[PDB]
Protein backbone atom coordinates (compact mmCIF):
# COMPACT_ATOMS: atom_id res chain seq x y z
CA UNK A 1 0.00 0.00 0.00
CA UNK A 2 0.96 3.74 -0.15
CA UNK A 3 1.20 3.75 3.76
CA UNK A 4 3.70 0.81 3.85
CA UNK A 5 6.71 0.88 6.26
CA UNK A 6 9.71 1.54 3.94
CA UNK A 7 12.67 -0.80 4.64
CA UNK A 8 15.87 -0.48 2.63
CA UNK A 9 18.91 -2.76 2.41
CA UNK A 10 22.17 -1.63 0.83
CA UNK A 11 23.07 -4.22 -1.83
CA UNK A 12 26.73 -4.06 -2.96
CA UNK A 13 29.19 -6.22 -4.87
CA UNK A 14 30.69 -9.02 -2.69
CA UNK A 15 27.94 -8.72 -0.04
CA UNK A 16 27.53 -11.74 2.28
CA UNK A 17 24.07 -12.60 1.00
CA UNK A 18 22.66 -14.26 4.18
CA UNK A 19 23.24 -10.95 6.04
CA UNK A 20 20.58 -9.47 3.68
CA UNK A 21 18.37 -12.47 2.79
CA UNK A 22 17.82 -13.67 6.38
CA UNK A 23 16.46 -10.32 7.61
CA UNK A 24 14.62 -9.79 4.28
CA UNK A 25 12.47 -12.91 4.67
CA UNK A 26 11.76 -12.06 8.36
CA UNK A 27 10.75 -8.42 7.66
CA UNK A 28 8.86 -9.17 4.40
CA UNK A 29 6.59 -11.42 6.62
CA UNK A 30 5.28 -8.27 8.44
CA UNK A 31 2.08 -6.35 7.58
CA UNK A 32 2.25 -3.76 4.71
CA UNK A 33 6.08 -3.50 4.45
CA UNK A 34 7.82 -2.39 1.21
CA UNK A 35 11.44 -3.60 0.94
CA UNK A 36 14.00 -1.87 -1.30
CA UNK A 37 17.40 -3.21 -2.41
CA UNK A 38 19.52 -0.13 -3.03
CA UNK A 39 22.66 0.39 -5.08
CA UNK A 40 24.14 2.98 -7.48
CA UNK A 41 21.76 1.76 -10.23
CA UNK A 42 19.06 -0.94 -10.39
CA UNK A 43 20.23 -4.29 -11.78
CA UNK A 44 22.22 -7.41 -10.91
CA UNK A 45 24.70 -7.43 -8.00
CA UNK A 46 26.82 -10.56 -7.36
CA UNK A 47 27.24 -11.71 -3.72
CA UNK A 48 30.50 -13.19 -2.43
CA UNK A 49 29.20 -16.77 -2.98
CA UNK A 50 28.23 -16.04 -6.64
CA UNK A 51 24.50 -15.79 -5.84
CA UNK A 52 23.08 -13.00 -8.07
CA UNK A 53 20.69 -10.51 -6.41
CA UNK A 54 18.83 -7.60 -8.05
CA UNK A 55 18.92 -3.94 -6.85
CA UNK A 56 15.41 -2.43 -7.15
CA UNK A 57 16.41 1.29 -6.87
CA UNK A 58 19.29 3.78 -7.19
CA UNK A 59 20.44 5.98 -4.30
CA UNK A 60 18.87 8.97 -6.13
CA UNK A 61 15.37 7.39 -6.57
CA UNK A 62 15.15 5.65 -3.15
CA UNK A 63 12.21 7.04 -1.12
CA UNK A 64 12.77 8.23 2.46
CA UNK A 65 13.25 5.06 4.56
CA UNK A 66 11.75 4.11 7.93
CA UNK A 67 14.55 1.48 8.33
CA UNK A 68 17.97 1.43 6.68
CA UNK A 69 19.97 -1.79 7.03
CA UNK A 70 23.61 -2.32 5.98
CA UNK A 71 24.72 -5.94 5.49
CA UNK A 72 28.36 -7.04 5.64
CA UNK A 73 30.75 -9.07 3.54
CA UNK A 74 34.04 -8.97 1.67
CA UNK A 75 32.72 -5.83 -0.13
CA UNK A 76 32.52 -3.59 3.00
CA UNK A 77 36.18 -2.45 2.65
CA UNK A 78 35.32 -0.62 -0.61
CA UNK A 79 32.09 0.83 0.91
CA UNK A 80 34.00 2.29 3.91
CA UNK A 81 35.75 4.66 1.41
CA UNK A 82 32.85 5.23 -1.06
CA UNK A 83 31.72 8.86 -0.53
CA UNK A 84 28.53 8.32 -2.58
CA UNK A 85 27.40 5.34 -0.41
CA UNK A 86 28.40 7.10 2.85
CA UNK A 87 26.47 10.29 1.84
CA UNK A 88 23.36 8.19 1.08
CA UNK A 89 23.59 6.41 4.50
CA UNK A 90 23.97 9.74 6.40
CA UNK A 91 21.06 11.35 4.45
CA UNK A 92 18.73 8.41 5.20
CA UNK A 93 19.87 8.06 8.88
CA UNK A 94 18.92 11.77 9.51
CA UNK A 95 15.17 10.83 9.39
CA UNK A 96 15.00 7.00 9.70
CA UNK A 97 13.06 5.48 12.62
CA UNK A 98 15.84 2.82 12.90
CA UNK A 99 19.42 2.81 11.59
CA UNK A 100 20.63 -0.78 11.43
CA UNK A 101 23.27 -3.25 10.30
CA UNK A 102 24.30 -6.89 10.42
CA UNK A 103 27.81 -8.32 10.73
CA UNK A 104 30.55 -6.08 9.23
CA UNK A 105 27.86 -3.67 8.00
CA UNK A 106 28.42 -1.84 11.33
CA UNK A 107 31.94 -0.91 10.06
CA UNK A 108 30.17 0.99 7.22
CA UNK A 109 27.92 2.81 9.76
CA UNK A 110 31.22 3.52 11.60
CA UNK A 111 32.86 5.00 8.48
CA UNK A 112 29.71 7.18 7.98
CA UNK A 113 30.26 8.61 11.54
CA UNK A 114 27.08 7.06 12.97
CA UNK A 115 28.73 4.95 15.76
CA UNK A 116 30.49 7.85 17.58
CA UNK A 117 29.81 7.29 21.32
CA UNK A 118 27.28 4.51 20.51
CA UNK A 119 27.04 0.88 21.70
CA UNK A 120 27.60 -1.49 18.74
CA UNK A 121 28.48 -5.05 17.78
CA UNK A 122 29.86 -6.78 14.67
CA UNK A 123 31.29 -10.15 13.55
CA UNK A 124 33.45 -11.68 16.35
CA UNK A 125 36.64 -11.69 14.16
CA UNK A 126 36.41 -7.90 13.37
CA UNK A 127 35.12 -6.60 16.76
CA UNK A 128 38.45 -4.74 17.53
CA UNK A 129 37.75 -2.35 14.59
CA UNK A 130 34.67 -0.78 16.31
CA UNK A 131 36.60 1.32 18.90
CA UNK A 132 38.69 3.30 16.32
CA UNK A 133 35.36 4.39 14.68
CA UNK A 134 34.21 5.80 18.04
CA UNK A 135 31.94 2.90 19.05
CA UNK A 136 31.58 1.34 22.50
CA UNK A 137 32.21 -2.34 21.55
CA UNK A 138 29.62 -4.72 23.13
CA UNK A 139 30.02 -8.56 22.94
CA UNK A 140 26.31 -9.42 22.49
CA UNK A 141 24.24 -10.89 19.59
CA UNK A 142 21.98 -7.81 19.05
CA UNK A 143 22.87 -4.39 20.51
CA UNK A 144 20.44 -1.45 20.82
CA UNK A 145 21.47 2.16 21.47
CA UNK A 146 18.45 4.46 20.97
CA UNK A 147 17.37 3.98 17.34
CA UNK A 148 20.67 2.16 16.39
CA UNK A 149 20.39 -1.68 16.24
CA UNK A 150 23.41 -3.77 15.23
CA UNK A 151 23.69 -7.53 14.83
CA UNK A 152 26.79 -9.68 15.23
CA UNK A 153 28.21 -12.08 12.61
CA UNK A 154 26.22 -13.35 9.57
CA UNK A 155 23.44 -15.56 11.09
CA UNK A 156 22.83 -12.96 13.86
CA UNK A 157 20.74 -11.22 11.15
CA UNK A 158 17.81 -13.55 12.02
CA UNK A 159 17.91 -12.67 15.77
CA UNK A 160 18.37 -8.99 14.82
CA UNK A 161 15.37 -9.01 12.48
CA UNK A 162 13.01 -10.59 15.04
CA UNK A 163 14.19 -7.95 17.61
CA UNK A 164 13.48 -5.18 15.05
CA UNK A 165 10.07 -6.73 14.21
CA UNK A 166 9.00 -6.41 17.91
CA UNK A 167 10.07 -2.70 17.90
CA UNK A 168 8.24 -1.91 14.59
CA UNK A 169 5.07 -3.82 15.63
CA UNK A 170 4.90 -5.71 18.97
CA UNK A 171 6.10 -8.91 20.73
CA UNK A 172 2.98 -10.87 19.56
CA UNK A 173 3.71 -10.06 15.88
CA UNK A 174 7.42 -10.99 16.21
CA UNK A 175 6.50 -14.26 17.98
CA UNK A 176 4.01 -15.15 15.19
CA UNK A 177 6.76 -14.64 12.57
CA UNK A 178 9.21 -16.69 14.73
CA UNK A 179 6.66 -19.57 14.76
CA UNK A 180 5.94 -19.27 10.97
CA UNK A 181 9.75 -19.57 10.38
CA UNK A 182 9.91 -22.53 12.89
CA UNK A 183 12.90 -20.69 14.44
CA UNK A 184 13.71 -23.11 17.32
CA UNK A 185 17.35 -23.69 16.34
CA UNK A 186 19.12 -26.99 17.18
CA UNK A 187 22.67 -26.60 15.81
CA UNK A 188 24.43 -29.98 15.28
CA UNK A 189 27.67 -28.57 16.79
CA UNK A 190 28.48 -25.93 19.47
CA UNK A 191 31.13 -24.05 17.38
CA UNK A 192 29.20 -20.79 16.66
CA UNK A 193 31.25 -18.65 19.08
CA UNK A 194 35.04 -18.42 19.61
CA UNK A 195 34.26 -19.09 23.34
CA UNK A 196 32.63 -22.53 22.61
CA UNK A 197 34.30 -23.80 19.36
CA UNK A 198 37.22 -26.26 19.62
CA UNK A 199 40.45 -24.21 20.10
CA UNK A 200 41.87 -25.90 16.91
CA UNK A 201 38.91 -24.42 14.98
CA UNK A 202 39.21 -20.85 16.47
CA UNK A 203 42.98 -20.85 15.63
CA UNK A 204 42.37 -21.98 11.97
CA UNK A 205 39.81 -19.08 11.59
CA UNK A 206 42.03 -16.32 13.10
CA UNK A 207 44.85 -17.68 10.82
CA UNK A 208 42.52 -17.37 7.73
CA UNK A 209 41.17 -13.85 8.62
CA UNK A 210 44.60 -12.29 9.56
CA UNK A 211 45.36 -10.76 6.09
CA UNK A 212 41.75 -9.34 5.84
CA UNK A 213 41.99 -7.91 9.42
CA UNK A 214 45.33 -6.08 8.71
CA UNK A 215 43.91 -4.66 5.41
CA UNK A 216 40.64 -3.57 7.12
CA UNK A 217 42.57 -2.00 10.04
CA UNK A 218 44.30 0.41 7.56
CA UNK A 219 40.97 1.20 5.79
CA UNK A 220 39.36 1.71 9.27
CA UNK A 221 42.05 4.24 10.40
CA UNK A 222 41.81 6.13 7.02
CA UNK A 223 38.00 6.30 7.54
CA UNK A 224 38.51 7.47 11.18
CA UNK A 225 40.92 10.23 9.96
CA UNK A 226 38.19 11.61 7.60
CA UNK A 227 35.72 11.89 10.56
CA UNK A 228 38.48 13.77 12.53
CA UNK A 229 39.03 16.35 9.66
CA UNK B 1 35.88 -34.38 -8.18
CA UNK B 2 34.17 -31.09 -7.14
CA UNK B 3 30.97 -31.86 -5.12
CA UNK B 4 27.98 -30.76 -7.30
CA UNK B 5 25.11 -29.33 -5.22
CA UNK B 6 21.84 -28.34 -6.91
CA UNK B 7 18.89 -26.43 -5.50
CA UNK B 8 15.56 -26.35 -7.33
CA UNK B 9 14.64 -22.67 -7.74
CA UNK B 10 10.94 -22.25 -8.56
CA UNK B 11 8.47 -19.38 -8.69
CA UNK B 12 7.07 -18.48 -5.20
CA UNK B 13 9.89 -20.26 -3.37
CA UNK B 14 10.38 -19.29 0.30
CA UNK B 15 13.79 -17.81 -0.37
CA UNK B 16 15.40 -18.39 3.07
CA UNK B 17 14.84 -22.17 2.60
CA UNK B 18 17.36 -21.90 -0.29
CA UNK B 19 19.59 -18.92 0.67
CA UNK B 20 20.36 -20.18 4.22
CA UNK B 21 21.68 -23.55 3.05
CA UNK B 22 23.32 -21.93 -0.03
CA UNK B 23 25.58 -19.65 2.08
CA UNK B 24 26.56 -22.58 4.39
CA UNK B 25 27.33 -25.04 1.56
CA UNK B 26 29.00 -22.52 -0.83
CA UNK B 27 31.48 -21.90 2.13
CA UNK B 28 32.90 -25.49 1.67
CA UNK B 29 36.03 -26.44 -0.28
CA UNK B 30 35.65 -28.12 -3.72
CA UNK B 31 31.89 -27.55 -4.25
CA UNK B 32 29.93 -26.05 -7.18
CA UNK B 33 26.38 -24.85 -6.37
CA UNK B 34 23.67 -24.71 -9.09
CA UNK B 35 20.25 -22.99 -9.02
CA UNK B 36 18.06 -25.06 -11.31
CA UNK B 37 14.84 -24.19 -13.12
CA UNK B 38 13.24 -24.96 -16.50
CA UNK B 39 15.38 -22.16 -18.00
CA UNK B 40 18.17 -19.93 -16.62
CA UNK B 41 17.16 -16.41 -15.62
CA UNK B 42 15.07 -14.57 -13.06
CA UNK B 43 12.75 -16.43 -10.66
CA UNK B 44 10.73 -14.38 -8.14
CA UNK B 45 10.41 -15.62 -4.55
CA UNK B 46 7.22 -15.36 -2.48
CA UNK B 47 8.50 -12.11 -0.86
CA UNK B 48 9.22 -10.43 -4.23
CA UNK B 49 12.99 -11.03 -3.92
CA UNK B 50 14.37 -11.82 -7.42
CA UNK B 51 16.81 -14.77 -7.65
CA UNK B 52 18.56 -16.08 -10.78
CA UNK B 53 18.54 -19.70 -11.99
CA UNK B 54 22.03 -20.62 -13.31
CA UNK B 55 21.02 -23.72 -15.32
CA UNK B 56 18.15 -25.39 -17.12
CA UNK B 57 17.16 -28.97 -16.28
CA UNK B 58 19.07 -30.11 -19.44
CA UNK B 59 22.38 -28.32 -18.66
CA UNK B 60 22.35 -29.41 -14.97
CA UNK B 61 25.41 -31.65 -14.35
CA UNK B 62 24.97 -34.94 -12.48
CA UNK B 63 24.39 -33.90 -8.85
CA UNK B 64 26.04 -35.22 -5.68
CA UNK B 65 23.26 -33.44 -3.71
CA UNK B 66 19.80 -32.35 -4.84
CA UNK B 67 17.92 -30.02 -2.46
CA UNK B 68 14.26 -28.99 -2.77
CA UNK B 69 13.26 -25.85 -0.82
CA UNK B 70 9.68 -25.06 0.16
CA UNK B 71 7.26 -22.18 -0.19
CA UNK B 72 3.91 -21.11 -1.61
CA UNK B 73 5.11 -22.50 -5.00
CA UNK B 74 5.30 -26.18 -3.94
CA UNK B 75 1.56 -26.77 -4.64
CA UNK B 76 2.18 -26.22 -8.38
CA UNK B 77 5.32 -28.42 -8.34
CA UNK B 78 3.42 -31.32 -6.68
CA UNK B 79 1.37 -31.65 -9.96
CA UNK B 80 4.09 -30.66 -12.48
CA UNK B 81 5.16 -33.85 -14.29
CA UNK B 82 8.32 -32.20 -15.75
CA UNK B 83 9.58 -31.08 -12.33
CA UNK B 84 8.75 -34.45 -10.72
CA UNK B 85 10.43 -36.39 -13.61
CA UNK B 86 13.53 -34.11 -13.32
CA UNK B 87 13.71 -34.76 -9.51
CA UNK B 88 13.40 -38.56 -10.08
CA UNK B 89 16.15 -38.35 -12.85
CA UNK B 90 18.58 -36.62 -10.43
CA UNK B 91 17.59 -38.65 -7.31
CA UNK B 92 18.51 -41.83 -9.29
CA UNK B 93 22.32 -41.13 -9.23
CA UNK B 94 22.61 -38.35 -6.56
CA UNK B 95 24.55 -39.35 -3.40
CA UNK B 96 22.00 -37.37 -1.27
CA UNK B 97 18.34 -36.46 -1.96
CA UNK B 98 17.35 -33.58 0.32
CA UNK B 99 14.74 -30.92 1.11
CA UNK B 100 13.91 -28.12 3.56
CA UNK B 101 10.46 -27.22 4.97
CA UNK B 102 7.62 -27.99 2.53
CA UNK B 103 10.15 -29.13 -0.08
CA UNK B 104 9.62 -32.62 1.39
CA UNK B 105 6.01 -32.49 0.05
CA UNK B 106 7.54 -32.27 -3.48
CA UNK B 107 9.80 -35.28 -2.74
CA UNK B 108 6.59 -36.98 -1.53
CA UNK B 109 4.68 -36.18 -4.74
CA UNK B 110 7.67 -37.61 -6.73
CA UNK B 111 7.33 -40.94 -4.81
CA UNK B 112 10.66 -40.55 -2.96
CA UNK B 113 9.30 -40.63 0.65
CA UNK B 114 7.60 -44.09 0.37
CA UNK B 115 8.41 -45.97 3.59
CA UNK B 116 11.02 -43.37 4.71
CA UNK B 117 11.32 -41.30 7.91
CA UNK B 118 10.83 -37.59 7.06
CA UNK B 119 9.84 -34.21 8.49
CA UNK B 120 8.46 -30.89 7.20
CA UNK B 121 7.13 -27.56 8.49
CA UNK B 122 5.10 -28.07 11.72
CA UNK B 123 1.89 -26.61 10.16
CA UNK B 124 1.95 -29.09 7.20
CA UNK B 125 3.28 -32.22 9.02
CA UNK B 126 -0.06 -34.09 8.62
CA UNK B 127 0.53 -34.23 4.80
CA UNK B 128 3.61 -36.55 5.06
CA UNK B 129 1.68 -39.77 5.90
CA UNK B 130 -0.60 -39.67 2.79
CA UNK B 131 2.58 -39.37 0.63
CA UNK B 132 3.89 -42.61 2.22
CA UNK B 133 6.36 -41.14 4.76
CA UNK B 134 6.85 -42.26 8.35
CA UNK B 135 6.39 -38.79 9.93
CA UNK B 136 9.07 -37.88 12.54
CA UNK B 137 8.80 -34.69 14.70
CA UNK B 138 12.53 -33.85 14.63
CA UNK B 139 14.22 -30.82 13.06
CA UNK B 140 16.59 -32.79 10.76
CA UNK B 141 15.73 -36.41 9.82
CA UNK B 142 18.09 -38.80 8.02
CA UNK B 143 16.93 -42.07 6.44
CA UNK B 144 19.78 -43.58 4.42
CA UNK B 145 20.72 -40.99 1.77
CA UNK B 146 17.50 -38.94 2.39
CA UNK B 147 17.83 -35.84 4.66
CA UNK B 148 14.83 -33.61 5.36
CA UNK B 149 14.71 -30.44 7.44
CA UNK B 150 11.72 -28.94 9.20
CA UNK B 151 10.26 -25.45 8.71
CA UNK B 152 12.14 -22.55 7.00
CA UNK B 153 15.06 -21.75 9.38
CA UNK B 154 15.74 -25.49 9.92
CA UNK B 155 17.62 -25.19 6.59
CA UNK B 156 20.66 -23.82 8.50
CA UNK B 157 20.73 -26.82 10.94
CA UNK B 158 20.15 -29.16 7.95
CA UNK B 159 23.01 -27.63 5.94
CA UNK B 160 25.52 -27.93 8.80
CA UNK B 161 24.44 -31.60 9.27
CA UNK B 162 24.95 -32.21 5.52
CA UNK B 163 28.35 -30.40 5.59
CA UNK B 164 29.62 -32.85 8.25
CA UNK B 165 28.42 -35.85 6.11
CA UNK B 166 30.07 -34.53 2.87
CA UNK B 167 33.35 -33.57 4.68
CA UNK B 168 33.77 -34.04 8.48
CA UNK B 169 32.85 -32.47 11.85
CA UNK B 170 35.90 -30.11 11.83
CA UNK B 171 34.88 -28.65 8.41
CA UNK B 172 31.25 -28.12 9.60
CA UNK B 173 32.52 -26.46 12.85
CA UNK B 174 34.79 -24.06 10.87
CA UNK B 175 31.79 -22.92 8.78
CA UNK B 176 29.56 -22.64 11.91
CA UNK B 177 32.17 -20.31 13.50
CA UNK B 178 32.58 -18.21 10.29
CA UNK B 179 28.74 -17.75 10.25
CA UNK B 180 28.76 -16.96 14.03
CA UNK B 181 25.87 -19.45 14.29
CA UNK B 182 25.30 -19.32 18.07
CA UNK B 183 21.62 -18.35 17.98
CA UNK B 184 20.01 -16.27 20.77
CA UNK B 185 16.37 -15.87 19.66
CA UNK B 186 14.66 -12.91 21.43
CA UNK B 187 11.52 -15.05 22.07
CA UNK B 188 10.78 -18.76 22.69
CA UNK B 189 7.97 -19.04 20.07
CA UNK B 190 9.77 -21.13 17.40
CA UNK B 191 7.77 -24.34 18.08
CA UNK B 192 4.04 -24.94 18.67
CA UNK B 193 5.24 -26.76 21.88
CA UNK B 194 6.74 -23.52 23.38
CA UNK B 195 4.87 -20.58 21.73
CA UNK B 196 2.01 -18.91 23.64
CA UNK B 197 -1.40 -20.46 22.81
CA UNK B 198 -2.56 -17.11 21.31
CA UNK B 199 0.42 -17.09 18.85
CA UNK B 200 -0.18 -20.73 17.84
CA UNK B 201 -3.88 -19.97 17.18
CA UNK B 202 -2.95 -16.99 14.93
CA UNK B 203 -0.25 -18.94 13.01
CA UNK B 204 -2.75 -21.82 12.39
CA UNK B 205 -5.49 -19.30 11.36
CA UNK B 206 -3.04 -17.78 8.76
CA UNK B 207 -1.98 -21.24 7.38
CA UNK B 208 -5.54 -22.66 7.17
CA UNK B 209 -6.39 -21.74 3.51
CA UNK B 210 -2.98 -23.00 2.31
CA UNK B 211 -3.34 -26.27 4.33
CA UNK B 212 -6.84 -26.97 2.89
CA UNK B 213 -5.63 -26.39 -0.73
CA UNK B 214 -2.57 -28.64 -0.02
CA UNK B 215 -4.74 -31.41 1.56
CA UNK B 216 -6.52 -31.54 -1.88
CA UNK B 217 -3.28 -31.48 -3.96
CA UNK B 218 -1.68 -34.11 -1.68
CA UNK B 219 -4.51 -36.63 -2.15
CA UNK B 220 -4.41 -36.19 -5.99
CA UNK B 221 -0.60 -36.67 -5.92
CA UNK B 222 -0.98 -39.79 -3.68
CA UNK B 223 -3.69 -41.22 -6.00
CA UNK B 224 -1.32 -40.86 -9.01
CA UNK B 225 1.47 -42.82 -7.22
CA UNK B 226 -1.09 -45.58 -6.35
CA UNK B 227 -2.49 -45.93 -9.95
Amino acid sequence: SHMAVQIGFLLFPEVQQLDLTGPHDVLASLPDVQVHLIWKEPGPVVASSGLVLQATTSFADCPPLDVICIPGGTGVGALMEDPQALAFIRQQAARARYVTSVCTGSLVLGAAGLLQGKRATTHWAYHELLAPLGAIPVHERVVRDGNLLTGAGITAGIDFALTLAAELFDAATAQRVQLQLEYAPAPPFNAGSPDTAPASVVQQARQRAADSLHKRREITLRAAARLAA
